[PDB]
């Protein structure tokens, strides 16, 4: 039993951590790395807790370069690299490569084994029909010493466990063909149609990112013209180019009128309230995360909904799946994850190796820094991201997940952190500077009134700047961002032109007696990003002289 399987995982916390910890060393503890920490061969808690330091990406970047550029030694793990999942996360401007081994595939898949006996608790019947999720690859890379790099879930979604699969828990629309083609336009549309068709056995709507399913509903608000039409005449568009896409569709592409009339009767109204229920009626749940950065779009995908619940099924990265919602149905308030101990060894830092706390004995009520030693050689790493214990299941901690160290703005996987921020609003200023302005003083928000959503940053300029020259200074902003943000831009569609709000002089001044009305004066700094949904957004935009959006797309090619 899966669900046995947790419970037992979760009763013997730091016992199944010992032992892991002992496997992941007894596998590496005489690589390169763990043997200039010292470690020489010992595979105890002991030996490794004294000698194993804790690192930041940069700490390992040398060894990962050197992996990149050809190195096959046995350098992180006597399992050597597969290939490098690139995490959403960056350094200068460049997405961080965690390395993983063949052997990790398996433990992913088996955390993936866990999420639908733990839904087939609160939600019944979910066999007895199919899932609409909309799945994307993105584009991959190889490194000079010629490994691939690409997302995870890319390397997911091209793996057989992925493509060959065995299960009615798992009974989705999608082809895999579909999934698999490069263009987010044939990709998106004959995924549409496919969910479509399938409508009435559609139980559940998804994607990875709540913003993902957001853009499949844009979507279909642009296309449902043609797409009622390919489905009354049952002929696939031939804006589909891509073959082999083409022939999976027209598989289970149908002639079919009554359901083409439908489609027109339901798009053809201004209102889109609970659209999803009206196209898709026995939907009981949308499976898409909404903690963390994401948070921001319920209120969006509600509308659309007409109120199904979100479930937040699982928390995981590009270096470890770390664990998963042992209550998918509550509300997106109430999320919490546990953390799986046999997917790693976990250690958190308090918001120094000495002050690491073990999984099984973090304290509910505080917060703290994840750090994890895997199986693929990362040792003490820390990932970035803070989380605050809400419980116990078991012995096993439960985790609000909190934010990622330093990221200021996010639309989809893009991490903007306030360095990058910074560094944009300083390559902008060429454009100010011969009009004699500056900007005295910045902050942004992550705007989703609209699909796609944009960064919207304001500036307080000291000097007047034209409109075009503006709008320039977006454009500039915009090409000082990380490949994540621009591959977004151009290549998904999934952030929008970013726009520039120049404010009155005096606004930042107004914003800290505002926070004033609270926070210590000889303690307020200026906040760089604003998410006070409401009162600080408002004032923010009270203040608004003008508005200005970036004319073109950035630069970006794999
Ligand atoms: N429910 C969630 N699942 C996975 N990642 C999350 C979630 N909420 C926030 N995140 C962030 O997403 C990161 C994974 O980035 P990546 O390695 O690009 O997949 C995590 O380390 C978290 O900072």
């Amino acid at each position: 039993e899966k669900l046995r399987f947790i419970d037992e995982m979760t009763t013997n916390v730091d016992a199944v951590q010992e032992r892991v910890l002992g496997e992941i060393l007894g596998r590496n503890a005489g690589t390169e790395y763990l043997t200039k920490c010292g470690l020489d061969g010992a595979t105890d808690r002991a030996a490794f807790r004294a000698k194993v330091p804790v690192v930041s990406y940069d700490d390992l970047q040398p060894y990962i370069q050197r992996i990149a550029n050809g190195d096959r030694s046995p350098i992180l793990s006597t399992h050597p690299v597969s290939e490098f999942l690139t995490s959403s996360g960056t350094s200068a401007g460049e997405r961080k490569l965690m390395p993983t081994i063949m052997d990790e595939l398996d433990r992913r898949q088996l955390l993936y084994s866990l999420l639908m006996p733990v839904m087939n608790l609160y939600v019944p019947g979910l066999d007895k029909g199919k899932g609409l999720y909309f799945l994307f690859v993105k584009s991959e890379t190889k490194t000079p010493g010629g490994l691939t790099a690409r997302p995870v879930l890319t390397s997911y979604y091209k793996s057989d466990h992925f493509k060959n699969r065995p299960d009615p828990y798992h009974n989705y629309t999608s082809p895999t063909a579909a999934i698999l083609c490069a263009d987010a336009f044939q990709s998106m549309y004959a995924q549409m149609v496919c969910g479509l068709c399938q409508r009435n056995d559609v139980l559940r709507l998804g994607a990875v990112f709540a913003s993902g399913l957001l853009r499949a509903i844009r979507f279909l608000q642009l296309n449902w013209e043609q797409l009622a039409d390919d489905i009354e005449s049952g002929e696939l568009t031939p804006r589909v180019t891509d073959p082999s896409v083409r022939e999976a569709v027209a598989a289970i592409l149908l002639p079919d009128p009554e359901l083409a009339k439908l489609i027109r009767a339901e798009c053809s109204k201004g209102d889109w309230a609970g659209i999803i229920t009206r196209v898709w009626p026995n939907t009981k749940y949308l499976d898409v995360i909404v903690t963390g950065a994401m948070a921001q779009y319920i209120p969006t995908l509600e509308f659309y909904s007409g109120g199904l619940p979100m479930a937040c099924t699982m928390y995981a990265s590009s270096e470890c799946y770390f664990g998963l919602n042992l209550r998918p149905m509550c509300d997106p308030s109430e999320v919490s994850y546990t953390i799986m101990p046999n997917m790693g060894y976990f250690e958190f830092l308090p918001v120094d190796a000495t002050q690491l706390v073990d999984l099984a004995r973090v304290e509910v009520g505080r917060e703290y820094e994840l750090v994890i030693t895997t199986y693929a050689g990362l040792n003490r790493y820390r990932v970035g991201d803070v989380l605050r214990v809400t419980g116990f299941h078991n012995a096993a901690p439960q985790f609000r997940f909190v934010r990622r160290k330093n990221v200021l703005l996010s639309i989809e996987s893009d991490k903007t952190d306030e360095a990058e921020l910074q560094r944009a609003v300083e390559r902008a200023s060429a454009l100010l500077r011969p009009h004699g302005a500056s900007v005295v003083e910045y902050t942004s928000q992550a705007c989703t009134k609209r699909i796609p959503g944009h960064y919207v940053i304001y500036w307080e300029l000291l000097t007047v700047v034209d409109a075009d020259t503006l709008g320039r200074c977006c454009l500039e902003m915009e090409e000082a961002l990380n490949t994540v943000y621009r591959q977004s831009r151009v290549a998904d569609g999934s952030i929008g032109p970013l726009e520039i709000r120049v404010v009155r002089p005096g606004t930042f001044e107004e914003l800290m007696d505002y926070a004033i009305s609270r926070g210590a004066s000889i303690n307020q700094y200026k906040v760089p990003r604003c998410v006070t949904f409401p009162p600080i957004v408002e004032l923010l935009d009270s203040r608004v002289v003008s508005s200005h959006f970036s004319p073109a797309l950035p630069h970006w090619t794999p």
